[PDB]
């Protein structure tokens, strides 16, 4: 394309040049001979047929191996004009290796985005490409998918075009495992709308800073990613009737609060703890009494304290500035540092047994003094209330003396709760900005849940995020395959139902329903003498041999102990039950929480102002609230693919990519676009939009039924009359026909305006 000059230096990474296009069309190729054949180490390899034995085929691979395969299992290659094409729905042969090798060949030229009919696939580059500069934001503005190469800016503007045209709320549903590119692609959508609203500022910059401010406190280094978002996020970008940006809401779903006090080896705590320390920043290490290196503050010192990909000194100032731009006042910004400083000291407190009483006493009090000073508490009351809490059972009060191991747990639970409530506060404080009281009518909702994880030790939080991913997959499955085909039968289109097999309700019912895994947790936390082995027994008794997705654990040697295994969509996940009743119930020491309410630090008193509704129950209802509100939107999906486990750029592993293409239903999602009628318009809206293509077809002032007008109009265009169908109230278009009708509309808008201009000369 000669128009690629508007994309500047980004152009080689968005489209192949015409110099490369002429090489593609001049490849040696025989349509009868060039085929894909399966292989073990890499899922499919290109091959050339050398002989035929009826239903058996034998072929020579790209790597010179001989192979023999059955005729149902060998799949024709696309001819070389379909090299690296931008939308895989337009291929002539559509199958697994056609999608695999089209993505691999685009990614090998660093064209990381590809369309898949109605949705887009993103393959993670471990290299910052220049395709995201604000000249490319300008270059994507108002271009259609028929024009511009695929990009996250294309999806953003396409959703924005639907929002204004349909007058319907839109959503961008970004999906993928951990390490896939979900968070930066979220940021680019947020960058796109902000810069477009700047090209038209304070709200535009603040919306951009809202991400790195939350990343300091909400992201952490994990084995799959150095910047894993330990919280799910939904961003509603709000627009007015004229389409200009008007507000944003951030909502966050479930922070991994156990990370605050516990980390596995080979992973970090949250970035905030290490970035304060690693700059050795003179003001913060004196104000927070945290003078040391990180290996002595117990809560953060386990795991890894340094990561090569992150220069914590520069990331500190980036997020310190982020809170400045978001208008956190000096006392607020200092206070939220103070609580992170206190939490570091709060894990160093030492307790010992009193010599006869089976009761804890403080062993060392210097680190409690530091904690109480920063938290504005009284240190004597803190240590007393931590060891000897008052508990009440109606009007009866009694002191229960804590043992040394369970006062340590009480310090852990309090440290988690301060951090969680401070992170929740910070979100509400970011949403105190960004709400600008400008009027709004529509939103585009960008979702970036915590992606799917399989660790060497999976716990209750890994269950919550993997459940959240499975629900969002079933949202895709229901929208693409069930709700789509219901509308064909509802409108009376000649359609016979196709079973794609993409259904997950058996595994969601195993978790959600009132006898499922989480429903056992909400009652087993209520019985005071229940235990984790009592839970595991009741869990197995209800589900082992009664749900196909609930299996016995497969403990391989060397890996830790796991107590059951779930057959999730993205893979089998083995879960350890220890602590789940405590984690679900979340009992805080009410005496020390009473000290927190009386804190001199204005933040800490606010966090615990106002403190049956277990965290699994809250999660399930927040997630069910989300997807009911999400069904009231037009969804755009972005499939983020991690190509490679080792994080090395441009390297791509075919089994790991194919696993993600299969379980995300990518091939099926294209097939319903090719087979079905993916575009459709009400006859009233069709007449409203496209009468300009042939104004003589539908003469107005006479009454005409909307169905009767549209049926006449569509025959006169000289588009293919087989590419559309008529329903009771909608016309239904095949894959490419709306893209053709829009191009026909824009050239006819261009023709009429230039002739209006010609008349504006003709009057002179
Ligand atoms: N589009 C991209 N361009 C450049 N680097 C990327 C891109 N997508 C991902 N990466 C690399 O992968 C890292 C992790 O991606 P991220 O979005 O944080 O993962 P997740 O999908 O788990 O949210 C990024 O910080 C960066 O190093
Ligand atoms: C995704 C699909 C179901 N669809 C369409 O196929 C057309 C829609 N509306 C028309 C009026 C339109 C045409 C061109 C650009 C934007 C919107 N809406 C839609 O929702
Ligand atoms: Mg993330």
């Amino acid at each position: 394309d000669s128009e690629m000059a508007v994309f500047g230096a980004a152009a080689p990474y968005l489209r192949k040049s015409e110099k490369e296009r002429l090489e593609a069309q001049t490849r040696p190729f025989d349509l009868k001979k060039d085929v894909f054949v399966p292989d073990d180490k890499q899922e499919f390899v290109k091959a050339k047929i050398v002989s035929r034995e009826g239903g058996k085929v034998t072929a020579e691979t790209e790597y010179g191996k001989t192979v023999t395969v059955k005729e149902d299992q060998v799949m024709q290659q696309n001819p070389p004009k379909f090299d690296k094409i931008e939308d895989m729905a337009m291929l002539t042969f559509l199958h697994e290796p056609a999608v695999l090798y089209n993505l691999k060949d685009r990614y090998g030229s660093w064209m990381i985005y590809t369309y898949s009919g109605l949705f887009c696939v993103t393959v993670n580059p471990y290299k910052w490409l220049p395709v995201y500069t604000p000249e490319v934001v300008a270059a994507y503005r108002g271009k259609k998918r028929s024009e511009a190469p695929p990009h996250i800016f294309s999806i953003s503007d396409n959703a924005y075009q639907y929002m204004l045209t349909d007058r319907e709320n839109q959503s961008i549903l970004i999906t993928g495992e951990s390490g896939a590119g979900k968070t930066v692609n979220t940021k680019r959508v947020i960058q796109y709308f902000a810069v477009i609203a700047a090209i038209g500022g304070t709200l535009e910059d603040q919306i951009i800073q809202a991400n790195p401010a939350l990343e300091a406190f909400g992201n952490a280094k994990t084995v799959r990613n150095d910047n894993s978002s330990r919280f799910g996020k939904f961003i509603r970008i709000h627009f007015g009737a004229t389409g200009k940006l008007a507000s944003a809401d951030i909502e966050t779903y479930l922070l991994e609060k156990s990370r605050v006090i516990f980390q596995l080896k080979a992973e970090r705590d949250y970035h905030i703890f290490y970035q304060i320390l690693s700059n050795k920043k003179p003001e913060l290490l004196d104000m927070l009494l945290i003078t040391n290196n990180p290996y002595d503050y117990a809560f953060i010192s386990q795991g890894e304290t340094t990561v090569a990909s992150i220069d914590d000194a520069e990331e500190l100032m980036a997020t310190d500035n982020a809170f400045d731009v978001l208008g956190f006042t000096s006392e607020e910004k200092n206070s939220m540092y103070k609580l992170t400083g206190a939490i570091m000291h709060f894990g160093n407190m030492k307790f010992k047994l009193k010599q006869r009483e089976e009761q804890a006493e403080p062993d060392g009090t210097e680190e409690a003094d530091k904690s109480a000073y920063l938290m504005g508490l009284n240190s004597a009351d803190l240590l007393k209330g931590l060891c000897h809490p008052r508990v009440k059972v109606g009007n009866e009060y009694v002191t229960k003396g804590q043992n040394v191991q369970q006062v340590i747990y009480a310090t852990g639970a309090l440290a988690k709760a301060v951090y969680e409530r401070m992170f929740n506060w910070m979100v509400t404080r970011i949403n105190a900005t960004l709400e600008t009281k400008q009027p709004r009518q529509y939103f585009i909702g960008v979702l970036d849940i915590a992606g799917f994880e399989i660790f060497d030790f999976n716990s209750f939080e890994q269950l919550c995020i993997n459940f959240t991913n499975e629900k969002l997959q079933q949202f895709f499955n229901h929208h693409m395959f069930v709700l789509e085909q219901e509308e064909y039968k509802k409108e009376g289109i000649e359609w016979t139902f196709i079973d794609f097999g993409m259904d997950l309700q058996a595994c969601i019912d195993l978790i959600e329903k009132p006898m499922g895994i989480m429903s056992i947790l909400e009652e087993e936390c209520m019985f005071p003498k229940a235990t984790d082995m009592t839970f595991k027994a009741k869990l197995f008794d209800n589900h082992l041999g009664k749900s196909a997705n609930f299996q016995k654990p497969r403990n391989i040697k060397g890996k830790p102990e796991a107590h059951f295994s779930l057959i999730h969509y993205a893979g089998i996940v083995d879960y350890n039950i220890i602590g789940w009743l405590q984690k679900n119930k979340d009992p805080l020491n009410e005496t020390v929480v009473g000290l927190y309410q009386k804190s001199s630090l204005k933040l800490l008193s606010t966090l615990f102002a106002n403190y049956f509704q277990t965290v699994s129950a809250l999660h399930r209802e927040n997630l069910n609230k989300l997807m009911t509100n999400l069904r009231s939107t037009h969804p755009h999906f972005v499939r983020c693919i991690i190509p490679n486990e080792t994080k090395s750029p441009g390297v791509m592993d075919n089994p790991l990519v194919m696993h993600q293409l299969r379980c995300n239903g990518v091939l099926e999602g294209i097939r319903i676009c090719r087979k079905g009628f993916p575009n459709r318009i009400l006859y009233g809206d069709f007449r409203q939009r496209y009468r300009i293509l042939n104004p003589a077809a539908i003469p107005e002032g006479q009454f005409i039924d909307s169905r009767k007008g549209a049926e006449k109009l569509l025959s006169s265009l000289d588009i293919d009359h087989n590419q559309y169908k008529f329903g009771h109230t909608k016309v239904f278009f095949k894959a490419g026909l709306l893209g053709l009708l829009e191009e026909m509309r824009d050239e006819r808008l261009s023709r009429i305006i230039t002739r209006i201009q010609a008349q504006s000369r003709g009057v002179l």
